[PDB]
């Protein structure tokens, strides 16, 4: 490029800054070609030119002016980049704002979304605003591949689409523009299909949604509808190794955390709307915003401790019983609670403090409802064809046909687009195991077999590890956390190893050896020390997140105190003792809304959590306790190092099931960071309980969870114990505790003490 060129930029001379800025094509070679990558960036002193499905990154050089940079590159396409710019001692990661000349399809995005490898289809199928043949309106994009017709029917021309019928490209796609309108509009697609029948569909691709029964898509502005605020937290978080961080995650459904009164309206960003009633049931009860969400539950959180927020599905989903595991609008955060921009604002002001956000997705099935997926333009388009593989018919639901490229491309992309525009910083997908195998809930004679003649679901599998490589490369510094309940290998692990690349797997193990551990009476436990120590057995062949789920206090299985044996002072040391050890056992850390407090009843979905049990002395100690033990897991860094180490580990005795006692070791990367742990698990004290340890000094008392302010009897060692030269358990040296009954405590040497 020449100076005048570059200053036509700089000064807003220049007539189309398309034509010089983005992807442009320089010349063919024989197997490859040459391109320049070309950005103003005011303010950055330099800026890299990312493929990160290649693994590549390419400086940018200044040209002609500072700010102006130019990069080379041979490739034979240049599809998947992304801009590295640096801003003082700052740099933020984006996809290129020039990429995209017009807002029609191309022959390349149409090529490329036919191979199923189009990661930002989403910018072209669906609906947006823009302008063509010099006219500002909206583009709207569908595949619909046997469709007879389509029609675009909304608002603007009152549901009757006779002159919005759509054109057909390369026998795939339909398209239609129209013009002067905009955001808001209301809409769907009118479809016949090859036999002559005549439906309507909401929007796959569709941004936003009416509040369901209401199933009208909505057009969004969604690049020019929110400012964030989160640079920083991002380059953090791509910078940094969750997996050696502490991760303690508060799971929640936001539609029955809290409620509001359906005598006022929803009160939304710098607006407002109408209620949306929790149901005909409970008609005064409302949802709330995504807005108000970001007012109540993130402080709350904040205080509580907890480093992420986990969301049960929020893409829309039309019946609030399923939870929002049966979605129907895959592109679109609930309406629910209000606009995309309220929850891109609860997302910023997450990052703002200090939080992350963990997305439920969910891409094993879809429901059959009508105006979603199913059957889309007369054949099986997104589900496969075959009922063996194409439904699951115990759930009602059909199943993705993941070897069909257009299918697998609504998904692959669908993950990238939750962290592209929403900020998202993890993904958790649930029962994968419906994804894996071909013979699921199926029985013989029902399923059939892979080219190989087993049961593995290879397009699935295929489908899994592709999500998870694009993830990373993409979003490096992100949680893709796997519930696989079949005992699959490397779930946890890099495809390139043979895993399917998730880096953490809920252990389902664990949680069932702790709940029915927990559950038995104090003298039976005795019976049952395999229970305390038998995960670490399997542990080192994954990364696990330790999680007790909104799956376990649901469906007569009890709520926490309700699963403990005793009176009521015993279920809550009891609540106490599984979550201190929950928190020292390796592992991250996952618990569910309202187990912090002590709720008595189950979670149910119809009403919201039993906020005035906070009135009352023991809920609340019991939420300090919580507190406290989050703060102590984001202070000790022996609790999060090495949790995926040896080195992190190490029993110290676990053989007296007689006293249903056992202590152990967590170790970090500095060895005064070593902490000991011992357990309790029956009612009955212990004056003098000797455990050994690996160095003279003082054992400062660092946790104790039968203090008094949690709700304990406050037994303990009054702040810490001298060790003893007094070898035990093959260990030089020693301590002599009090062992509160039913409680953990955790010690630390203090090298500087005066002795
Ligand atoms: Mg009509
Ligand atoms: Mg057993
Ligand atoms: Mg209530």
């Amino acid at each position: 490029i020449s100076a005048d060129q570059v200053n036509q930029i700089i000064y807003n001379l220049h007539h189309d800054p398309f034509e010089i800025l983005g992807c442009h094509l320089l010349e063919e070679g024989k197997n490859t070609k040459k391109w320049v990558v070309r950005a103003y960036l005011p303010k950055a002193e330099a800026a890299w030119v990312i493929r990160p499905t290649e693994r590549k990154e390419d400086p940018m050089n200044s040209v002609h002016h500072p700010n102006f940079f130019e990069c080379i590159i041979e490739t034979p396409e240049l599809n998947h980049y992304q801009l590295k710019v640096k801003e003082g001692e700052h740099e933020k990661v984006i996809y290129d704002p020039y990429a995209f000349s017009s807002p029609y399809l191309t022959d390349e995005d149409i090529y490329l979304f036919s191979e199923g490898n189009h990661h930002r289809i989403y910018e072209k199928l669906g609906a947006h605003v823009g302008e063509i043949n010099g006219v500002k309106g909206v583009y709207f994009a569908v595949w619909a591949p046997n469709a007879r017709n389509v029609s675009v029917i909304g608002d603007f021309n009152n549901w009757d689409g006779r002159e919005h019928q759509m054109r057909k490209r390369n026998y795939t796609i339909w398209e239609l523009f129209v013009p002067e309108i905009g955001s808001g509009t209301v809409y769907k697609y009118e479809i016949k299909n090859s036999e002559g029948h005549i439906y309507e569909k909401s929007d796959p691709y569709g941004f936003y949604r009416e509040v369901r029964p209401n199933t009208a898509s909505i057009v969004v502005d969604i690049d020019n509808i929110y400012q964030w605020h989160d640079e920083e937290w991002l380059e953090k978080r791509r910078n940094s190794d969750p997996l050696k961080q502490p991760v303690s995650v508060y799971e929640v459904h936001l539609g029955s955390w809290l409620h509001g009164s359906s005598a006022e309206k929803m009160p939304l960003l710098n607006g407002e709307a109408d209620p949306v009633i929790v149901s005909e049931w409970n008609p005064g009860a409302r949802f709330l915003s995504y807005y108000e969400l970001a007012e109540k539950l993130i402080p709350y959180v904040k205080d509580m401790g907890y480093t992420h927020i986990e969301l049960l599905p929020i893409a829309e989903h039309p019946f609030d019983g399923s939870w929002g595991y049966q979605v129907t609008g895959f592109y679109s955060p609930t309406s629910r609670f209000g606009r995309p921009e309220d929850f891109m604002y609860f997302v910023d002001k997450c990052h703002e403090n200090g939080i992350g956000v963990i997305l439920d997705w969910v891409p094993g099935h879809f429901p059959k409802d009508s105006h979603g997926l199913a059957y889309f333009d007369g054949t099986h388009l997104y589900e496969h064809a075959d009922p063996r593989i194409g439904e699951h018919k115990e759930w009602g639901t059909l199943v993705f046909n993941y070897g069909r490229h257009e299918v697998r491309n609504f998904l692959v992309a669908n993950v990238l687009f939750w962290f592209d525009k929403y900020h998202v910083d993890g993904i958790r997908v649930d029962a994968v195991a419906s994804m894996l195998y071909r013979n699921y809930l199926r029985k013989e004679g029902e399923w059939i077999a892979n080219e190989y003649g087993g049961d593995e679901h290879i397009e699935a599998v295929s489908f899994i590890r592709e999500v998870n490589t694009l993830l990373f490369e993409y979003f490096p510094g992100i949680l893709s956390i796997a519930e696989e309940s079949t005992e699959w290998e490397k779930v946890s692990r890099p495809v390139y190893d043979g895993g399917l690349g998730f880096n953490l797997k809920w252990d389902m193990g664990w949680m069932h050896d702790m709940l029915d551990y927990f559950n038995i009476d104090p003298y039976f436990r005795q019976y049952h020390q395999n229970n305390v120590t038998f995960s670490m057995l399997y542990y080192y062949n994954e990364n696990f997140m330790l999680a007790l789920s909104h799956d376990e206090i649901v469906h007569g299985k009890s709520n926490m105190l309700g699963k403990m044996p005793g009176d009521e002072w015993q279920k809550y040391a009891n609540v106490r003792a599984l979550f201190t050890y929950m928190y020292t056992h390796p592992g991250k850390k996952t618990m569910f809304m309202s187990m912090e407090f002590g709720q008595w009843s189950e979670w149910n979905v119809a009403g919201d959590l039993e906020w005035h049990l906070l009135q009352y002395e023991p809920h609340q100690q019991l939420k300090q306790f919580f507190t406290d033990l989050n703060a102590l897991y984001q202070q000790e860094p022996a609790l999060y190092t090495h949790d995926f180490e040896y080195h992190g580990f190490e029993w110290i005795d676990c053989n007296d099931n007689t006293h249903s006692v056992v202590s152990f070791l967590r170790r970090s990367d500095d060895p005064n960071d070593s902490l000991v742990v011992v357990c309790n698990f029956t009612p009955q004290p212990h004056s003098h309980y000797r455990i050994g340890v690996p160095e003279a000094g003082y054992y400062v008392e660092l946790f104790n969870s039968d203090a008094k302010q949690y709700g304990g009897s406050n037994m303990g060692n009054l702040g810490g114990k001298w060790a003893d030269e007094w070898s035990f358990h093959n260990k030089p040296y020693s301590l002599d505790l009090c062992l509160p009954p039913l409680a953990v405590l955790i010690l630390k040497l203090d090298p500087t003490k005066v002795p």
